[PDB]
């Protein structure tokens, strides 16, 4: 019950369900939800994947209670993921709105970073994706300050490709994965395929850096 | 007749002819368009080359009907493209409008990548392009969906620098590459030349890969 | 009294003060800026860094009079530098405000680049920074017609990140600011550099590029 | 009978065939080769392959005779191809040699470039993978000279890793397809593709680069 | 006793030193070892480091027994680390001599790549590494043959600068670091950090490459 | 007298002459020899170029004496500039050597870097150029240590494309650029200029943290 899951007419839709703990990833979710998008890549009867939180919040990051050397696990996906953001998307869980190809906001999402309130650095791309999506000063901006990012300053910014009413939210969403399950999905997924590589060969050094930038703040940390 | 030129106060403007077919780009369009932009360069009358199309359409793309491994072919130019955009920019036609260094789009303007709709990959730099221009989410969006992006989008993503009144597109075309006209050509010679020089340099690595990967397409398709 | 620098709460701001050359870079103000830089980044007692201009003007520039191969000085900081842009930022010091991490502008912000007007090449990072922080298109025509980015565009281009009335500026930049202070500094710092790290590594082949294409002008232009 | 083919153990071994035109590459012979290289990808009985030429030469290049735009056709493979160089390898024939991952040489193996003899660019890696092989220097005087490298230069450059008594080409070659078969063909996949993405995201700018000088060349020939 | 440590005229020697195990890294040795060179870095007394193993072998790897997510932890070092090859230096061994500046080799030194013999893929940067400093075709030859390469190869490859009698190893190691501890520190430093800031900016996207390899690699094999 | 030239078969050979100063670059020498590069290549009588110095040293580097930011000066050449190295190359003389095209040595040849003994940081490409052209650990030895290159070792290292008894040096020079001469020119210039862009492209980034770590050390040193 922690991640909920549908399949219908080609799109399967994984919901983060731990809405009292605000879709918070503990390790238990992290396993169901990364586990889920490695079968929607195998699974033939899947051409687009949707990812939402319950109401009311996307998801408020990783469960720090319950733990740290996060390492990535976002897969090799050949499929779209659309981000259905339906509330806050903080830290962790800006990071899982950041890995999709696609985002769409309720008017009641939201964004932030707060890496550095909390003193962590990221290790799921933030300090990649998120200058890339948003522009490096509006990126700056969020990450040192840990304000939050309106849905229409997100729209402004090209964090979204749009902004519906909150109830509107889901079927936009459909909306888009049946016009892409309409088009030729063998053309569909080597265009995709494509243009993760092309993106994958600008973002590659960055993600190092952003890697070994978390381990020498990790081991430094051990200074106490 | 196809396409038409003319030569104004340093400004070539180029404009595609076929309102009938839309402005596709017949083999013949493209051997005169691509060689029009290399007779450009080398012509010392010419600061600026606008390119339009006849209304009421900008480019509906390849002549599809008449062809496929369709080569890149715009030519390295040490002057500036204006791009002035005044119907629908599809597919091969939208690849045109991205290899401008600066658009402007009538009220009229539309852009679409229906690629992955008619089966085919992109080889005249979409897929590196897009991205870069109107942002990831967004480009993937475009490009799955084949669905249009409205001119006032275009703008609000980057993808034009301005959208005017219809009647008044050549004209705010022609300002602008007045304005261009009249400062030192040997520095916007020079200045365009080194942003050509540091954008190739970024662009580089993925056009091998958007052309890897139409190559690997074309052949997959051959197994039938 | 050509830079005032000032320290309250863990803020340095330093302001540039020649208002009747228009807060232009004179060798003198250069040498106190980027001098004041470095200071700023061995002080202890500083988290963040505000540059802005005595009004009107931000600033206009190289005091071009006074003066050529201007090599590039901005110091390796690991401190975030917020712009509060209070009036025109012109060429020179459209590159001083594209060095900025965050640019928070007045509503009597503009920005404009005259290299090619007044026959110069960038050598601050105007041809690397510009187009990332603007993008292509409006970078392209902003250098090549030399014509002035009002504030509002600015903001819808990405290239400020608000845009507040001008008896505001200095409290809005002070209030980012203090957000900023109030977070981990070990964790903005490392997170900070970090995401200098993985900017360098993209921009670094831009800059040695318009580097050499400044150093062949000047060459070239010793043909005379 | 212009490409033979045998499989032996899981290694599938690829003899050019036209000793009288000493091993040319006619359009037939490249689309029995190309098509042999991609067969061997999808054959399950296959985990290396080994290519070579019928005595005395291993490839004298393209049939000029025959042929203009000659477009890279070796497919993506996650198997080793070693090249088992029995005599001259030249120009598109040094292009084959450079595209292996292993080459063995007989000690009648020699290696030039003839492309700018021949008034030619090259299209099928070797300006980026020469020097990546025999260091910059060696690569530079090969191509400008068109000069023979002899089978102990080319083992002192590091274009060979061994080189062998003529009579023991085959079995030094089928030795060491026979260790890697030998090893766990999962994680010599793994490690191959691995190997290839990391040096694809070194190389595809170059290739890329390479393929525009060749067109720019050909463009330029029809000034003619 | 697992690692020794000496320091001699600033220069640090760690000797690994469990050679009844052929000094292969267990948890407990790389804990140490790691920890050493970090305590070099920030040790004012130390110039150069020597790392070396007892007799008869270099390093053989990790302990494989005693283990698999093995994170790399060399950590960013600004001072010089010469290895002094004794012995056999294998796998993980292999990556300990491939993350020195500065390669020195007993006669009786052998290097192997056995990932794929048993069944794992590098995370400690060899398949970036080992075709940087030995060359593409033999990388792939010693990677997917696991084949022992010789001093005498090695010293031919590139990849140690001199072959010495074995009881000269470890003056040969100490004269090169003597040497450079008579050079202006200050400029060694510097010249050292900025060799290796340059070599990141190469490597670093391989390495994220090889680190998602390993991932996807140990992944797939949880089909089990 | 302190630069020869000559003319011949479309060669041009540059002589460094100033012996008593072994060959020391003075601001003097400097401005002759990058003028008469320059030169060479707007000389459409001239195919290639070689560079030399008179007996008994190539160049000893920068009059040291006579002197520091160094700015780098070696221009775009779309021509080969084959280096003829007939004695000791040091320093900024290395340099030179390393900026060639295509080196050729006198078994008198010897190669150092002593930036580090005498306090400086290089500007004229040695810390990309060395590692590339000998190896990582072998350009890491030499300038941490100062240490002498033999003209064995740099043609084992593929510094060198060959070795020479000296008498034959210019001889040996000449009979390659005669090879080139032969050529097609198109084909040759175009070829060259494709290497040189392919070359930049991987070595900017790297060029420009030269720059800026040269800057940084020679900065810091005016905290005296
Ligand atoms: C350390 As994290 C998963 O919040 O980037
Ligand atoms: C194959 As096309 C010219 O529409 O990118
Ligand atoms: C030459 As400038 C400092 O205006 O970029
Ligand atoms: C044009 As060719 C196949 O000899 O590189
Ligand atoms: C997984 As390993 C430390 O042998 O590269
Ligand atoms: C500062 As220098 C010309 O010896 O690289
Ligand atoms: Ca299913
Ligand atoms: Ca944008
Ligand atoms: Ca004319
Ligand atoms: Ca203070
Ligand atoms: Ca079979
Ligand atoms: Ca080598
Ligand atoms: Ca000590
Ligand atoms: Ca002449």
């Amino acid at each position: 019950e922690i991640l909920l899951s549908n399949t219908e007419e080609r799109v399967r839709t994984l919901t983060l369900n731990r809405p009292q703990a605000r879709n918070a990833l503990s390790a238990a979710l992290r396993d169901r939800f990364f586990g889920a998008l490695a079968d929607a890549e195998t699974d033939d009867d899947v051409d687009v994947v949707i990812i939402t939180g319950a109401d009311p919040v996307f998801c408020a990051g990783l469960d720090l209670k319950e733990l740290p050397d996060i390492s990535p696990r976002w897969p090799a996906l050949t499929k779209p993921v659309i981000g259905a953001i339906n509330g806050a998307a903080v830290t962790g869980g800006l990071e899982l709105a950041l890995y999709c190809d696609i985002l769409i906001a309720s008017e009641n999402a939201r964004f932030a970073d707060t890496h550095a309130r909390v003193g962590l650095l990221p290790t799921w791309g933030l300090s990649v994706r998120l200058p890339q999506k948003v522009g490096i000063g509006l990126a700056r901006r969020m990450s040192l300050t840990g304000d939050y990012l309106s849905a229409a300053d997100a729209l402004r910014a090209g964090l979204v490709t749009e902004v519906v009413p909150h109830d509107q939210l889901l079927g936009a969403a459909r909306a888009v994965a049946a016009s892409i399950v309409g088009n030729n999905q063998n053309a569909v997924r080597a265009l995709l395929t494509s243009y993760h590589r092309i993106d994958d060969a600008q973002t590659s050094a960055g993600l190092w850096q952003e890697a070994m930038a978390a381990r020498q703040f990790r081991t430094s940390g051990d200074d106490i």
